[PDB]
């Protein structure tokens, strides 16, 4: 695994996040508990634990957007950049975008939500891309109960611990 030389941490363990907005593609529900996943995976192997604020600022800002979308790092349409997250740190910090260009589902077709605002939320964590291709946070975005795999439960535990 690898991490980012910054900035590494949290130096709090019971974050906050809130869901500015929503995707067309999915109920409000489905994307909740995708979102709702994607943290309880990195909450299962660590002391972590995600608060969700309904308003008001939270930790880690989530939102869909597409193109320019106020932080100078446009998003490029269907395909291509599907989303990003800045590493551990105040305001922008934390933070993670999905490009509303892409079709967001619970399945197959097209990207699924929970896998990559898991892979995502690593990056709001502090993990930055691993080299091993079987880890949740390559670069390469691949289908498959969910079981984090070693390199990534490696990753976040020599940050935040068991
Ligand atoms: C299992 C599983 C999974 C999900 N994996 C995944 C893979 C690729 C992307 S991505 O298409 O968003 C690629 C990207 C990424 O990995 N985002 O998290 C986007 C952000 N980014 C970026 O802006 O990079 C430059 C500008 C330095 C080139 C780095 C690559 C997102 C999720
Ligand atoms: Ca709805
Ligand atoms: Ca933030
Ligand atoms: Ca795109
Ligand atoms: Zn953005
Ligand atoms: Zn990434």
């Amino acid at each position: 695994y690898n991490v980012f030389p910054r900035t590494l941490k949290w130096s709090k363990m019971n974050l906050t996040y809130r869901i500015v907005n929503y995707t067309p593609d999915m109920t409000h529900s489905e994307v909740e508990k995708a979102f709702k996943k994607a943290f309880k995976v990195w909450s299962d192997v660590t002391p972590l634990n995600f608060t969700r604020l309904h308003d008001g600022i939270a930790d880690i800002m989530i939102s869909f957007g597409i193109k320019e979308h106020g932080d100078f790092y446009p998003f490029d349409g269907p395909s291509g950049l599907l989303a990003h997250a800045f590493p551990p740190g105040p305001n922008y910090g934390g933070d993670a975008h999905f490009d509303d260009d892409e079709t967001w589902t619970s399945s197959s077709k097209g990207y699924n939500l929970f896998l990559v605002a898991a892979h995502e939320f690593g990056h709001s964590l502090g993990l930055d891309h691993s080299k091993d291709p079987g880890a949740l946070m390559f670069p390469i975005y691949t289908y498959t109960h969910f079981m984090l795999p070693d390199d990534d439960v490696q990753g976040i535990q020599s940050l935040y611990g068991p």
